[PDB]
């Protein structure tokens, strides 16, 4: 079989020799019970870089070895792309959503022997589904690799922006004291009001982590949960989002990107918000209306915002966000630690294994498979 | 009837017209029972520049209607500082550990007025004790008032450095994108080994806020917390520091200054730590052996080091902590947030109140009374 593989350029100065640390922490299971990715083997060392170009999800040899090739190339967008030429005769496209490659109808209508779309992490936005179930092209994706890792760089983000870390961080940098300046815009976390507008698997883990620092919760989502849930984190439910905005210090977005949702953060719904609220977003981009969030810092109505996700996607060197008055961005990135890497790197083996043997891909893993089939 | 009060100086572009927000979160108590200030009244607005030169801790009109003077100044080192030439015959001192008034033997000598050192806020190390003692001086500081918001800061500087979040930011800041250059050095806190030195108000809210990110939790102390709170967090306790070390991927530091503890970071002690492990250190700076740290991060033993707290304070501008290697450093500032300022500038008034009234200072407030500690 064929596999072609889109990554994520090498960093600046090379694929890296050397890391930071040795190996990474033992995980059984994630919040739940699911349990990590089981891969027959690996040919990698957990903590290497995976999601880059150099990297190859560490597929090569097991792949090569059984008689398979693999076509690995950053070169996605476009119909003259290295993507779209090697899709012609693929059987398995693989590609992470931190650099993803689209596979649209027309894409899907020119590659002949596709059989298997794959996300190395979480969210197949870039596959058109009612093309693959019309083809019989079986999409999976590893279920669960990097919702902590998110969840861990939301309350982050929150702290920073709360406390005034980045500037007050720059002043150490650069050769400054200036107590003044930095604390003018910080506060305590402590005893604010934080909701997460839905509270799946990012949003659940976000609030437990919240939870020890007397914050008091609030969430919105479309299915409440197990109020079993919502005693134990002792949650305010509210059943629209406009309810949950006007009584939060603190919003998380967490939620996915459709069209009812499509800058749900915008002029009209930012006047919902307490002056001075923070809102952090790594969701996606387009829930928020680009200029409408740049205007709510200039004008304090936001008293920050921090995010890994933009719009368009990669941001264009001006984009606002990188420069308006207190942001905390990042590139896109929480979901691409070295962590999370080798949990998904490790799922993606597990798949082709069995994909290739014959044998069942997890059900967990599943998004389609002759029909709309999880 | 002298109130001489030592502040930082206003921010550079002036003293602030507006704040970010109008309130703050309310709070009735800290952790384990001890109700927050209640002074008689306060003359300012929680939330609020207060530990600035024209913030004056809200005291001016409380004083001056009462028949006392207030000299306010940032000017505190040396013989021929403002301070040095007010303290002659001021009855109170104040000052913030954040912008400290050193009351030195040779200090405290020449204050023939002096009857109370007040520390707005906590940590009476910038005055001699035995100096108090022996000349009948009262030492108060508003106990507890910014425990909570040093733990928040512990806690956010781990998550940044474990993840990388200074550099990605600084490639968004900066025009950039650049995934693997930011996620070369990123890691998930989940499961990580994360031990603090000593567990006392700061080292045990870091635990409970830590506790849900699924780490495992370590901590040394002289003495041991009580078994209940060991299995309510899961404590692995350790009896010598050095024992504790080894096993840890994050420490962070939680413990007083003196003599058996400066210096306890070193070229010697840092072999102990494992490859890649991270400290952060809020505590007081002349823990750590400044070159020892710098050389740890140039060299790639430790992946990353974070605090506030410096040595000497403020840091010359050519201080190597300033620049080196995967730091997150800010000015010592995780004491006097805007919600920490209104606590112990709320004590303080409290604790003059008492004073000049003749009650009994609060006993949780006392360092020194009576010729003796207490
Ligand atoms: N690298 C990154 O930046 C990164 C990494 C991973 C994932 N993502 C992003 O892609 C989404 C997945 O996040 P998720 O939490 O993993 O997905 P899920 O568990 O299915 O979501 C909970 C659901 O919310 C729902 N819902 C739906 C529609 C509606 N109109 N109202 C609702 O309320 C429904 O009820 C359910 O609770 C976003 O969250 C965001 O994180 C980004
Ligand atoms: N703005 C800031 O950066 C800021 C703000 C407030 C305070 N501070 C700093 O000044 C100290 C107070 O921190 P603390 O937690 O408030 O003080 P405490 O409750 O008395 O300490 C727990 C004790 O540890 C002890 N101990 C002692 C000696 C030894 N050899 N072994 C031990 O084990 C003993 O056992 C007990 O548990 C440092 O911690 C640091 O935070 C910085």
């Amino acid at each position: 079989a064929k596999v072609l593989c889109v990554l994520y350029d090498d960093p600046v100065d090379g694929y890296p020799k050397t890391y930071a640390r040795d190996d990474l922490p033992k995980i059984d299971h994630y919040p739940g019970g699911q349990t990590l990715p089981t891969p027959k083997a690996i040919d990698f060392t957990p903590g290497q870089l995976l999601g880059s170009v150099s990297g190859e999800l560490g597929l090569r040899k097991y792949l090569e070895s059984n008689g398979h090739t693999l076509v690995v190339t950053s070169d996605k967008d476009g119909p003259d792309s290295v993507f779209e030429r090697e899709l012609v005769d693929a059987d398995v496209v693989i590609s992470q959503p931190f650099w993803p490659a689209y596979l649209t109808p027309e894409r899907i209508a020119k590659a002949k022997n596709l059989k298997l779309a794959l996300t190395a992490g979480i969210g197949s936005d870039h596959v058109d589904l009612q093309s693959a179930i019309d083809r019989n092209v079986t999409v999976a994706e590893v279920t669960y690799c990097n919702s902590i890792s998110v969840a861990e760089h939301v309350v982050m983000m929150i702290l920073s922006l709360v406390r005034n870390y980045l500037p007050s961080h720059e002043w150490a940098r650069k050769g400054g004291w200036n107590i003044a300046d930095c604390v003018s815009h910080a506060y305590d976390l402590e005893a604010m009001h934080v909701g997460t507008v839905a509270a799946g698997r990012i949003g659940l883990a976000v609030l437990r982590r919240l939870a020890p620092f007397d914050v008091h919760l609030h969430y919105t989502d479309r299915h409440r949960l197990p109020e079993s849930v919502e005693k134990e984190l002792n949650l305010t439910w509210h059943a629209t989002r406009e309810d949950m905005y006007p009584v939060c210090d603190v919003v998380t977005l967490n939620i996915p990107l459709h069209p009812p949702t499509e800058h749900m953060i915008n002029d009209e719904t930012l006047k919902l918000f307490k002056r001075g609220a923070y809102i952090v977003n790594t969701a996606r981009g387009k829930l928020c209306d680009r200029d409408a969030v740049a205007r709510a810092l200039e004008s304090g109505r936001l008293a920050g915002y921090a995010g890994d996700v933009w719009f368009p996607q990669p941001a264009p060197k001006d984009h606002p966000w990188r420069t308006m008055p207190y942001n905390g961005m990042t590139p896109h990135i929480s979901g691409t630690t070295l962590t999370a890497q080798a949990r998904y790197a490790a799922g993606t083996r597990e798949i082709l294994e069995c994909f290739f043997e014959g044998r069942p891909i997890r059900d967990e893993y599943l998004i389609v498979q002759g029909g709309a089939l999880a």
